[PDB]
């Protein structure tokens, strides 16, 4: 029950659980374009956007919220219309302009590079003035312009990646008030993404998990005007960490107290797995699904360390596809596979590590 | 028209065979039997060299007709069996507890990090030496030099066939092939014993439960054979069991079952010829195609969509955990094959998909 640990986990939770309107690809472009703070978008002579291929491929299939359009072009226009103070909720309240879209299309150049996360914007004005913007790395830090920080150090995340599973189990038993509100907002937000049926096999627990997870994932993908609660700057890791648990709870006890603790443990595990991991390819399901299998195991078996280690082991052995196909449906399919692996891991015991910590570290080593 | 019928029929008779135990123990038994020792009690030393990709998948596998698990009883079973039986070497053996204890004192196991390898070296109480070697794939007997029994240009022609060719073949099946398909259905249905992965009752959870149950029956070493496809019993289970379970859950059409099972076997052999493990990537492709034919008939647009979705939702490929890891991979294969029949998007068509999965399995094999 150390109070130093409680403040460290709280700061990391407040830093890694954030709202994002639209998928990372379009939202990141919109935020980077808004950071240039152009007063008159019609006074622009040239706009060059530099994106890495790893991320931003599949941006063509992503709906930009409040535009009724898909891809990079509407995301740039949306950024010119949005406010940088909104961060990844930049598309909120924007009034899409078809006039600005056609104006920008005949002025937009896209440069694609082969590198980790990168989103740079360079803009030439009709008066010679230049404006630059830059968001970099999977932690989405604004490099250009220099902004005031809520300020997690490298040593802080190093301390968190040395914590044990028991530390997260203790934390969920005495959750701060501010974190209870955050978890409840996460549950509400990600449950609101459930709309039309995407993959409904039956009425049982597993199919409700698959159907609700794939439905929330499709709602984001099509460009609906619903924010999502992302975990470690990934809206997919957010859905994967929360929706299989929200659906499991709906199919079982409908216990709001158990749901808060299981969702929180899942987010804590998802951040932990992300911090231990190195990026090169996807990981939404290997990290978010590990949070889900642990969170589901806590809902099902309580504070049982022998059960938790057995679910981590079975999940690591039944790990889904390394590479995601992308496109309009790829992520939804991987997330449905993640549901199956996380759910089925709660019924098989193996003999891939010897415990939760060794399992997360093993999945980290396979990222080569 | 009739040239294709004879080619397909010969390949069907050559690739659909009975197998008693799992490949790991059966391969050891066959390699030990290839030394053809007259008196097993006249042996001074036995060294078995195995690659790790098959050693780890053998430490808990039951050896048929022994009531024991692992490498030691498989070697003893090989000393008792006949090399003319190949993959059915453990058939009819009379296990000797005296020979087991005798051999345990003289047996050395060397483990190497390489593709499939199973070598046996034996020193006689008279100084004479006897060597055996199977490598790359079971039945590839390098030492001793043997005449080629089962049948490169025939497989090359079959590798160039279209999906339509298999759809035509299942509409006018020879009598000898209908008996083979019925024997395959009976044999693999007989492996279903105790429930392994329940999930209640649904078409999907029935497929999962029956597939994982048949796998567990083989894994524990029961003296009941399996119908293997391109050798490998796991590939036979994956190609047949999900279809047998789907048929039991929806209608009970024996005619549609025969055609769907046959198409699945035809696709499974095709995918194998167009090539590491791949039990689920090849057998599961046969299953999704066979299930799609049961569900939609001779519809090429549906079949193309089923292969595309399966290729995008492709399971693990690299199986860890152990022997239970195979049952988990086959349960994941059930989910991917079943769910692929409800989502439309990869290759673009069946042929491009089989060729694509083949290219990615090579990349996974180059990791180690
Ligand atoms: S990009 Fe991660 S699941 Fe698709
Ligand atoms: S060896 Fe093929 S699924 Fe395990
Ligand atoms: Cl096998």
């Amino acid at each position: 029950m150390d109070d130093y640990k409680r403040i460290l986990i709280t700061k990391i939770l407040k830093n890694e659980v954030t709202e994002a309107l639209g998928c990372t690809e379009v939202g990141l472009i919109g935020y980077a374009v808004s950071l240039c703070n152009i007063s008159d978008p019609f006074s622009i002579e040239k706009i060059e956007l530099t994106l890495n291929n790893g991320s931003f491929k599949n941006a063509y299939a992503v709906g930009v919220p409040n535009t009724k359009k898909y891809g990079i072009l509407p995301a740039v226009v949306g950024g010119l219309l949005g406010d940088h103070k909104n961060k990844l909720l930049v598309f909120n309240g924007i009034k899409y302009s078809q006039k600005l879209e056609d104006f920008i299309k005949e002025r937009l150049k896209i440069r694609v590079i082969n590198s980790p996360l990168y989103c740079g914007v360079k803009i030439k004005d009709n008066s010679g003035n230049t404006f630059e913007s830059l968001i970099k790395d999977n932690h989405l830090n604004v490099v250009i312009p220099k902004i005031n920080n809520s300020e997690i150090n490298g040593s802080e995340k190093e301390e968190y990646k040395n914590l044990e599973l028991l530390d997260f189990l203790e934390y969920i038993d005495e959750i701060p008030e501010e974190i209870i509100q955050l978890v409840e907002k996460t549950i509400y937000t990600n449950n609101n993404l459930i709309k039309g049926d995407f993959l409904n096999f039956g009425n049982d627990c597993l199919s409700n998990m698959v159907n609700k997870t794939t439905s929330a994932c499709n709602t984001r993908m099509i460009g609906e005007n619903m924010p999502a609660m992302s975990v470690a700057k990934s809206g997919n890791m957010g859905i994967m960490a929360t929706l299989p648990i929200i659906a499991y709870d709906y199919s079982n006890e409908q216990n709001q107290e158990k749901l808060i603790k299981s969702i929180l443990l899942s987010v804590l595990v998802t951040i932990y797995a992300t911090y231990k991991s190195s990026y090169l390819m996807c990981g939404c399901v290997s990290k978010g699904g590990m949070g889900a299998v642990i969170g589901l195991c806590y809902y099902k078996n309580g504070k049982n360390i022998k059960k938790l280690d057995s679910a981590a082991r079975t999940f690591t052995a039944n790990l889904p596809g390394i590479i995601c196909d992308g496109g309009k449906v790829g992520c939804a399919l991987k997330l449905a596979s993640g549901c199956f692996a996380a759910y089925s891991s709660l019924f098989v015991d193996i003999s891939v590590g010897k415990n939760f910590k060794e399992c997360v570290e093993n999945i980290s080593e396979i990222s080569k």
